[PDB]
């Protein structure tokens, strides 16, 4: 029969999880998002943003300061009906500028899975590096110091 | 050409924002699950916890306790291999007990999209009753009261 139970997740199970598998769920996406938007709405420390191309709303991006005071890119989507023309190499590229203007440092940071090939090569090319480090969902951190 | 420009998120795009088209994108997906992990992981008020049937991973949710005291169901997820086959429910049910063992309050709460009639017909079936609230993110909120 059905033997339902939860587990913290740990680093036995958190890759698992990452990789629980959603495809087409478009109502839960939906749910997804509408979280992400209260979280960053009531922590004075993160920002969510509406990527556009004029008028079209063509992805989302949410960041901010951390503790101790790293600036963090936690979440970076382009719409799946514009993904493949430009547009996420565009928006990061001047998401990046934004934010090391806005904040005194010169360095982003974010995280990324070992399989994201793609994320990979996109922030490589805009001059983000693998630092040596590991974030606390075991993702390897890359960093970007502006000189 | 490209007119790239981001915007604060406000009522007059969050609904877009939250309808942003992300199916497919596999390995976005991954990344969206491990920054909801490192956040979690993080606020000693919020928590992560993996879903089984068994030995199998079936789904993820994020719950707990917000600001003033009331307990929230943040995320709820069944893997797309297992939905249609009465995890949800019997998962929901199952977190719903444990929540009201470990806190002292008998009342639970969660938000939900206006189009999402799946989740609504789980919810109310499971005694989650529309309040009358509406969350930050414009999501109209269901109440769990247990007698």
């Amino acid at each position: 029969g059905m033997e339902i139970h939860f587990e913290k997740v740990t680093s036995d199970n958190r890759k698992a999880v990452e990789n629980l598998q959603v495809f087409a769920e478009q109502q839960a996406f939906i749910e997804s998002m509408a979280e992400n938007l209260k979280e960053s709405d009531q922590f004075p420390e993160w920002e969510s943003a509406g990527i556009y191309d004029g008028n079209q709303l063509i992805g989302y991006a949410m960041y901010g300061r951390w503790q101790d005071g790293r600036v963090w890119l936690d979440r970076f989507l382009i719409d799946q009906r514009f993904q493949g023309q430009g547009y996420g190499k565009a928006a990061c590229r001047l998401l990046m500028l934004k934010l090391i203007e806005k904040y005194q440092t010169n360095k982003l940071y974010l995280s990324v899975y070992d399989t994201n090939s793609s994320a990979i090569r996109l922030y490589q090319q805009l001059g983000f590096v693998f630092n040596g480090e590991l974030d606390t969902n075991g993702e390897r951190v890359m960093e970007w110091t502006h000189q």
